[PDB]
């Protein structure tokens, strides 16, 4: 997952759509 994104754990709900792949590490508590 991008540093930037990965930083971003609010914006995670989104950003995994962005970055599926990318970013399979979405904080599950948001989730």
């Amino acid at each position: 997952c991008p540093a930037l994104c990965s930083h971003s754990c609010r914006s995670l709900k989104l950003c995994n759509r962005l970055l599926p792949t990318a970013c399979p590490d979405v904080c599950d508590d948001d989730w």
